[PDB]
């Protein structure tokens, strides 16, 4: 499905699989996409969360506290959960609502919040990372970057 994904956004979903592997989970949940997103660290999604005053280390610690560590590291491909698949479906819907013709890390963060049930949504809203607030923060951050770039 990942044809519309930017290099950074594909980097997030590859990192989600490796986050599951290292915690000994044989699934990729909303929790592993959120960890892949903060692991990437550089994209509009990580910057959007930091610009709301949220600690990325603090996000990792909150997620890891909830999900714990499985018993046996799995082998090869790790299957997405249906709600993780829903995050990725909603990332596309959020890109269309912003009039973007790409799926960036910022659309994955919106997808994670909009899924509204998982470990990712629970941690994020608890930190004040609500959907309409983050949509506006992503638009404003993109606008702010394009104005700064315009200086060089």
């Amino acid at each position: 499905m990942f044809e519309r994904f930017t290099d950074r956004a594909r980097r997030v979903v590859v990192l989600a699989q490796e986050e599951a592997r290292m915690l000994n989970h044989n699934y990729i949940g909303t929790e592993h996409i959120l960890l892949g997103l903060i692991h990437e660290g550089e994209g509009v999604a990580a910057k959007s969360l930091e610009s709301l005053g949220i600690s990325l280390e603090g996000v990792r610690s909150q997620v890891e506290e909830i999900i714990g560590q499985g018993q046996q590291a799995p082998s090869g491909h790790i299957p997405f959960t249906p709600r993780a698949k829903k995050v990725l479906e909603l990332s596309l819907r959020e890109a269309l609502q912003l009039g973007h013709n790409y799926i960036g890390t910022e659309h994955i963060l919106l997808g994670l919040i909009r899924e509204g049930e998982g470990v990712a949504a629970q941690v994020l809203v608890k930190l004040g990372a609500e959907l309409t607030r983050v949509r506006q923060q992503v638009i404003q951050l993109l606008s702010g970057y394009k104005l700064a770039a315009a200086l060089e």
